[PDB]
């Protein structure tokens, strides 16, 4: 959503 859409487009943190 900001930081964790997908861990900033990587995966999801």
């Amino acid at each position: 959503e900001c930081c964790n859409p997908a861990c900033g487009r990587h995966y999801s943190c």
